[PDB]
């Protein structure tokens, strides 16, 4: 499913991402826009052979199992396909583990290069939250 901007903001708020580990909602909406264009079904293969899945592009080397990433962990204990659902619960729950790992939202390259240090509240302006 392709979310609208405010529809995803509201879904993220309901699943407890707003100010999670100090990152306001706009940071999460900006990261999803630039990682997946708000498409839950987005995938992209990396040179190391791992793949990134779903609205927040969560990687199979560490976080999920896709059966084709040798030596990977599965720290979120889920098949990577669960991250492609129209229900973002599994992606949110795994993103809370990633953001708690030490580097905060710098784990998401698009957030660090396109959202960090910008006016991220713009991403939630206008929405009924
Ligand atoms: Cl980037």
């Amino acid at each position: 499913k392709v979310f609208g901007r405010c529809e995803l903001a509201a879904a993220m708020k309901r699943h407890g991402l707003d100010n999670y580990r100090g990152y306001s909602l706009g940071n999460w909406v900006c990261a999803a826009k630039f990682e997946s264009n708000f498409n839950t079904q987005a995938t992209n293969r990396n040179t190391d052979g791992s793949t990134d899945y779903g609205i927040l592009q969560i990687n199979s080397r560490w976080w999920c199992n896709d059966g084709r990433t040798p030596g990977s962990r599965n720290l979120c204990n889920i098949p990577c396909s669960a991250l492609l659902s129209s229900d973002i619960t599994a992606s949110v729950n795994c993103a809370k583990k990633i953001v708690s790992d030490g580097n905060g939202m710098n784990a998401w390259v698009a957030w660090r290069n396109r959202c960090k240090g910008t006016d991220v509240q713009a991403w939630i302006r206008g929405c009924r939250l």
